[PDB]
This record gives C-alpha cells, sequence and structure tokens, in this order.
C-alpha cells in the first residue's frame, strides 16, 4: 500500500513505502489523532524476533543478506539469547544502530547529518567515576573548540532493570533553576526540580542565573553520583546583539553543545538507558524556546521595553518584535564566537532536501511536523507547506521515566 | 478511553469523554499519523437523522419527550415516504451552530453560539442566489462592525440538481498569468479567474480586481454577477512607522466569507452555505501576503526596509514578516474594520477549550490549524495538548463544482 504526500507550496507529491516496515504504534486511531500529544527486563519470549529484525536490516544495508555472515550471525545470537538470555552488538552493529535511531527520529529537524554521528562505545564502563570520563571526552571531542561535532557515547545496555545506567541530568550541559521564598525563580525555571536533588545529594549552589549543573551519574543500578564538569571543557557564548548595545547588559549567555542525555536508545530489542548524544543548536531552540518561553527565562518584557514598543495592546505585535531581535542577537553572538549554529530557515530547506532524498533512496522519511515546524515564522520555512506521515521505525530513541521516580535508593 | 490533554506551560489538565461520541474518520491509523495532511440511501439516512435528533432534543432538555418521540416518528415516516427530510427552522440554526461548534481547525469558535442563520432554502435561480448572497455580504459586514452569518441554501437531493457557489470565498481578488511567466494579482485564484473568463467575464486585469459571484441553482449552469461594489468593504494596507509601505499599493477585503464548504446536518447535505466571520491578522499578513505561492511580497517588502538580505541568518524574512502583519492590524483599526490578533484570538481559544471541556466534555482541535503562522510558540495554543477527532454536523471539503459538472 502507498502513501503520498504533497508539498502545498511546490506542488510536489511523493510517495511512501517505508511505512510499511512500521511495527510500534502512534497513539492515533481512526476515530483519534493525538499528533500533538508530547508523550502519548525483558524476557527472551520476544527478543530474538526483535534482533533477527535488526540483523535482517544491517545485513542487507551492508548487502550481504541471506550471506553465510547473516546466517552465522543469527545462529550466534539466538544461542546467546537462550543460553544467556540477552546479547551483545558487535561494533559495527552498534554504529549502524545509533546511526539509525537518529535517521529514525521523527521529530528531529536536523537528520540530514545522521550519517555523520560519533559513537563511542562505553559498554566496558562499571561506576560512575568511569562515566564521568567518557562523557568528559564526549564533551572536548563534541565541542571540539566551537567547531562542533555530532557524537553519542553508549553505556552498557538494561539487563534485569536493577542495575539501569542512567544519566540523571536531561542534558550534559544546563543552567540550574532555584525557587525563590517569593515565589520568582533565579535561573532556568525548566530545571528547578533537578537542581534541588542535586543540592541535596550535596552539590553547594552557587545560586547564580547561569550555574552550569553537575553530573548526576548512576552506574550499574547504584545511586548516582555528584561530579563537575571541567569548566575549561564546558564553551559558552555571550549573547549580544549587533544594533543594540544595551542587548549585552541583559547578562545573557547560553552554552554552545546540547546534548540530551535522558532518552533510551533501543537497538534489536536492546535498551541501552544511557546514551547522551549532541549536535549542534538551531537558533531557535535558545532564541523562542529557552527565553521566551513563558516557563523558562521569559526576557520578552524586558527586551520589550528596552526597545520602547508600545506594550499596551498585544495587536502591536511587541511580543513579536522582540522576539526576532532575541533571536537575531543568539545567532549573531554565536556566529562571532564561530560556534556552529543554524538557523531555522536553513535547517528547515535541508530538512526538505534530505526529507526528499529519504523518500527516493529509502521509501519515505518520518516526520513528526508539530515538531519539524519552528516555533517562530512558521509559514515563511518551507517544512510548514510539506505534508508529512509520522511512525514509528526501529532502532529508535524513546522517552524513559525519570530515574529520581523509578530508582530503588541503596542509602 | 477517557483521555486527557495536558497544558505544558501551566500543567493544568483536561479530561475528554466527548472524543466518545465521534463517528467520522481521522485518516490516522495505529501504525501512522496523518495529523499533517490537508485532505484525509434511506437506510443510511435514519440513523443519521436519529442522531441528530437525539442531541437536538437533548439540547434543549427534552430527551426522551412526546414532543421528540414524535418529531422521531414524523422524519422517519417523511424518510420513508419522501426518501429524504426537511428541517424544522430550529434544527437548522442548531445544525449550522454546532457544524462551527465542531469545526476542529476553527480557531475563532469561542463565537459560535452568536452566527446569524440565514435560511435560503426558498431560493430557486442563481439570481436569488445573488439576491441572499448581497443581503449575507451586507449584514455580515455591517459598515466594519463584522458579524458572524452563514446562508443555507436547498440541500442536495440526487446530486444532479446542487446549488453550488464556485467561488472558495464569496470575495476574492482575481489572478491572471502574464505571458512574462509571472503572475498579477492572487496566484490561487489563477484557475478561477480563468473560469470566469470562459464563462464570460470581463477582467480589468488588474491586481486587485473582485472576482465576480459564479452561482449555480438546482444543478443548472452557473452564472456571474458582480456584487455591488458598496457592497465590498476593502482596507488600504499602511504602516503606522513606514510611510512608504503605502506605495507598495497593498490592500485587502474585510469580509472573510468561506463559500465552498459542505454543510452536514442530520445525514443532510448543504453543497451552498457560504458562512463568513472576520479575519485573524495573520491569514492575510502571513499567509496572503507572505506565501511564497501567494502575493509573495516579502522580497519587495525587506528592500524597502534596506534588510541584508544576504543571509537567511539576519532574520530579515522574520523581521519584515512581522512588520507587514502590524500594519495589517493597523489598517484594519484604523478604519474600524474587524480583526484579531493571533495573541487575542489564541487566548480566546484557550478559554473556549475550557469551557468546552468544563461544559460539554472535551473540544476538537487541530494543532496543525490552531496554531498560527508565525510567533507559534509565543502563543498559548503551542503548548496546549489538543485531540483531534470528527464530529457532526460538521463542514466538509468537496469537489470543485468544474471538475464535477456535468455541463
Ligand atoms: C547536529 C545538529 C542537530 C540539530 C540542529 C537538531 C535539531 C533538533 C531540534 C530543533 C529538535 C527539536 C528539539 C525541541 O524543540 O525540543 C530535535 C529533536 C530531536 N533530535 Fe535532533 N538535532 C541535531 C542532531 C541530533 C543528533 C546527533 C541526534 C541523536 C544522535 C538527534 C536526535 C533527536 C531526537 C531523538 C529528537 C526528538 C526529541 C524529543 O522527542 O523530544 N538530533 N533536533
Ligand atoms: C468570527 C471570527 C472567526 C475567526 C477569527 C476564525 C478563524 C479561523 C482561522 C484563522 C482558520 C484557519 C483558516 C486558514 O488558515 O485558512 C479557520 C478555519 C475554519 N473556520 Fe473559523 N473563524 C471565524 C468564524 C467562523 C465561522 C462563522 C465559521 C462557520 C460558520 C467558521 C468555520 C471554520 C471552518 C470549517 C474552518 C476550517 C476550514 C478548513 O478546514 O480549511 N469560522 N477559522
Ligand atoms: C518531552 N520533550 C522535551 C524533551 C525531553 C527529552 C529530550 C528532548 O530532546 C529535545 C532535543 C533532542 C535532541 C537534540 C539534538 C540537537 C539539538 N539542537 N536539539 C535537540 C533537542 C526533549
Ligand atoms: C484547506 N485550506 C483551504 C481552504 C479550503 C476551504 C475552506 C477554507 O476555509 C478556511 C477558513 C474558513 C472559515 C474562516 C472564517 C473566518 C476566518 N477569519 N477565516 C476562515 C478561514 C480553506
Ligand atoms: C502541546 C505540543 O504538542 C507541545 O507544546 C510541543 C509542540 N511542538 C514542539 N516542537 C518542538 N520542536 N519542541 C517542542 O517542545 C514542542 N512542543
Ligand atoms: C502541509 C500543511 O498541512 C499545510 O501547510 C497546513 C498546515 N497548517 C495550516 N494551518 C492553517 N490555519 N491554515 C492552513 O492552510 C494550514 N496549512
Ligand atoms: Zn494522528
Amino acid at each position: 500500500r502507498f502513501l503520498k504526500v504533497k508539498n502545498w507550496e511546490t506542488d510536489v507529491v511523493l510517495t511512501d513505502t517505508l511505512h510499511l516496515k512500521s511495527t510500534l504504534e502512534t497513539g492515533c486511531t481512526e476515530h483519534i489523532c493525538m499528533g500533538s500529544i508530547v508523550l502519548p527486563v525483558r524476557t527472551k519470549d520476544q527478543l530474538f524476533p526483535l534482533a533477527k529484525e535488526f540483523l535482517d536490516q544491517y545485513y542487507s544495508s551492508i548487502k550481504r543478506f541471506g550471506s553465510k555472515a547473516h546466517m552465522d550471525r543469527l545462529e550466534e545470537v539466538n544461542k546467546e539469547i537462550e543460553s544467556t538470555s540477552t546479547y551483545q552488538l558487535k561494533d559495527t552493529e552498534l554504529i549502524y544502530g545509533a546511526k539509525h535511531a537518529w535517521r529514525n527520529a521523527s521529530r528531529c529537524v536536523g537528520r540530514i547529518q545522521w550519517s555523520k554521528l560519533q559513537v563511542f562505545d562505553a559498554r566496558d564502563c562499571t561506576t560512575a567515576h568511569g562515566m564521568f570520563n567518557y562523557i568528559c571526552n564526549h564533551v572536548k571531542y563534541a565541542t571540539n573548540k566551537g567547531n562542533l561535532r555530532s557524537a553519542i557515547t553508549i553505556f552498557p545496555q538494561r539487563t534485569d532493570g536493577k542495575h539501569d545506567f542512567r544519566v540523571w541530568n536531561s542534558q550534559l550541559i544546563r543552567y540550574a533553576g532555584y525557587k525563590q521564598p517569593d515565589g520568582s525563580t533565579l535561573g532556568d525555571p525548566a530545571n528547578v526540580q533537578f537542581t534541588e536533588i542535586c543540592i541535596q545529594q550535596g552539590w553547594k549552589a552557587p545560586r547564580g542565573r547561569f550555574d552550569v549543573l553537575p553530573l548526576l551519574l548512576q552506574a550499574n543500578g547504584n545511586d548516582p553520583e555528584l561530579f563537575q564538569i571541567p569548566p575549561e571543557l564546558v564553551l559558552e557564548v555571550p549573547i549580544r546583539h549587533p544594533k543594540f548595545d544595551w542587548f549585552k547588559d541583559l547578562g545573557l549567555k547560553w552554552y554552545g553543545l546540547p546534548a540530551v542525555s535522558n532518552m533510551l536508545l533501543e537497538i534489536g530489542g536492546l535498551e541501552f538507558s544511557a546514551c547522551p548524544f549532541s549536535g549542534w543548536y538551531m537558533g531557535t531552540e535558545i532564541g523562542v524556546r529557552n527565553y521566551c518561553d513563558n516557563s523558562r527565562y521569559n526576557i520578552l518584557e524586558e527586551v520589550a521595553k528596552k526597545m520602547d514598543l508600545d506594550m499596551r495592546k498585544t495587536s502591536s505585535l511587541w511580543k513579536d518584535q522582540a522576539l526576532v531581535e532575541i533571536n537575531i542577537a543568539v545567532l549573531y553572538s554565536f556566529q562571532s564566537d564561530k560556534v556552529t549554529i543554524v538557523d531555522h530557515h536553513s535547517a528547515t530547506e535541508s530538512f526538505i532536501k534530505h526529507m526528499e532524498n529519504e523518500y527516493r533512496c529509502r521509501g519515505g522519511c518520518p516526520a513528526d511536523w508539530v515538531w519539524i515546524v519552528p516555533p517562530m515564522s512558521g509559514s515563511i520555512t518551507p517544512v510548514f507547506h510539506q505534508e508529512m506521515l509520522n511512525y514509528r521505525l526501529t532502532p529508535s530513541f524513546e522517552y524513559q521515566p525519570d530515574p529520581w521516580n523509578t530508582h530503588v535508593w541503596k542509602g
């Protein structure tokens, strides 16, 4: 069964055959669409077919489907599963898996880069200190003095779910958030809960507006431990505006390396609960969401005052105006410091090309319109006018519950 | 089976039971979501009638009453007899208001109950239709103090006697393809502008020519009619800081009056039911003016502002897009023509959502359409989880008449 998507700006029609290889559920039914819903210990019983499907995929990709190497590998995995209840991926399979998980991430606009991913195998890691070391190396390699390089570090896979490796931080580098007695928030409100945990775990908080959070690291199902990323490894960028000289006085900065660390990587049925990965920022992530979301730094007001906009009526579009200047400032600051960033026009334009290439070479490209379209200026980017089809392929990146809600404390 | 939606800005969680009433299909499946896809007999009829009458009589607190049962009996008999049936005025008004109430893509639904319904089911000719439409336009315009309205033409019989308004809106600008390769006026209307000419229209070949009406009564061939200019309220577009803006020669009409949809009530089909409300600023400034496949004026506006259009990263398009949208709102408000900005409208919709969750058990909503085409995440709807599902009465898309007309 074939499915067509239409770009309403170009009338380019594309045909999806890849959605047929999809197994996992969407949340949607014939009677309801959950397209805008944010989020809608395993036995041998289901493991081998999941392993087999992955290995069929891998061996097709390397043009060896049906080969003796293919068959022997299938046999070998089967035996290891029934003997040990799990299996180990080869390095080749791991690398292939991680890249394909990124390729399959329907909410990621940056996927044109998917084949250039540096995979760090951390499956020999055993302790939190070991995790700290690997992560430091990840940060140094990925940052590369501002010339950012996509990377992922993969810690050991889940066994019984009682020995999980987890990075408790949602991103490797994030700023602290502190709730004040007067109800106000100092720093990043998104991080208040996590900041509190760190403080409780013994972190001495400087209590500033931009304190880089410590790493909270869990190895082998043990209680997490605190570590401080060496500051010389944390690249930051002062935010100024090219024409507005007062903008620097807002005292804003951001870190250069977006490195998501709370997701779960699924490959051939194996679960990698600690797999921190990094790319580089699209400007709007910082300039629209991180600064201008009301539940975040929320600086639209102060920026608007300083611009002397008519803030009396919303129909002056003072919010829109201030939002653009902040986003201009973010891009300017990063470019000026030679730190890799991409604007939402460039990234969406690249995504469309990538998407079309994926349709031709792969039979489709699953894409979540709700997340692909940038959070400002939607319809003046070409993704807005692009019909997309959303469905789930493995290998994949999945959400997982926050470890503090599930963890069994050792003491 | 009882579904929750969360607002991630406020943590407010609403619970949806209304979705369980849904009948029609979304296009999505368990394996694939089609949320961003633009277009996904007597025995059929009586359950459809029943369902509607059931909800109508429940709405007036007379569910399971003599009046209810009688009407059910009467309609059942009339279906058995006539192979169709007619709505009571009360049912017609209720049905139309609820079609709007159910329009999951409409951000303006907080106004749903205040719809003026014009029953035009006595209409027999295109001239008649023209008269009715002129009355609608005049009433809804109200000298700039716009009032929502719908005019309902006779329901489908055997699909050979269809009433249709061939225009997609009662008021739209013509589009012409030049030999020069470009396009003058509105590119979206190039084909319809052609069919007007093919049918006998005399285009002024301008840039903002109000298109004539193309009216089809009783399945007959469509006829042309020129809306009295005095009934077409237009707004010259000027910027409250940039005096050069007026030299762009831009204007827009005050009355958005969608005329190409199909109204379904109780299984009955109204192929001709033009309706109108008032504009959200972005509809004109973002989509109509700055869409590449539309007036596409971003380039020229940017130049006039002397922005560094060398690199996308200067965000010059974004800057121009804002000012353009400032100007649209400024012009309408100055001329006292009703308009709403995307902030006010989205805020209103959140309140309406909460009202509906509170008083109806939910509110079908298509995030992809509700979130405005600029400044998305600084409007409250962006952070609002929504559930999309189809309820009846409803407005539906329908094929363009020319692709279908048995001439
Ligand atoms: C290299 C430059 C990259 C750019 C510019 C980019 C861009 C983005 C953006 C803007 C989002 C939406 C984030 C949000 O609004 O919350 C996103 C989501 C996502 N990205 Fe990428 N990305 C890049 C690299 C990567 C890499 C290297 C990976 C993994 C190896 C990845 C995997 C994902 C996943 C799984 C999501 C969905 C997150 C979720 O479900 O909440 N991306 N990306
Ligand atoms: C009174 C003020 C109103 C406002 C501000 C408003 C706003 C909007 C907007 C912005 C859209 C998106 C349209 C687009 O991007 O093309 C829309 C769609 C829609 N509106 Fe409303 N509207 C109003 C009144 C009405 C009325 C009176 C009706 C019917 C009686 C209606 C029915 C619909 C329907 C069916 C759609 C979806 C059409 C489609 O699927 O393309 N609206 N509305
Ligand atoms: C539930 N949504 C919030 C949430 C929770 C957990 C991870 C996450 O990731 C967003 C994300 C993921 C990967 C990215 C890679 C690069 C980049 N510039 N941004 C990126 C942003 C987002
Ligand atoms: C599918 N998009 C094109 C298309 C086809 C058919 C109807 C339609 O109408 C959109 C629409 C409908 C009703 C509206 C009422 C008020 C308003 N300001 N805009 C409105 C916009 C739009
Ligand atoms: C409710 C809604 O689904 C939610 O706010 C989503 C919308 N689209 C998004 N898109 C991106 N890229 N990132 C996000 O966090 C969100 N949030
Ligand atoms: C491809 C995509 O579905 C298309 O551009 C949609 C997206 N959202 C929209 N939203 C509104 N309000 N109006 C539209 O015409 C569209 N078009
Ligand atoms: Zn869906």
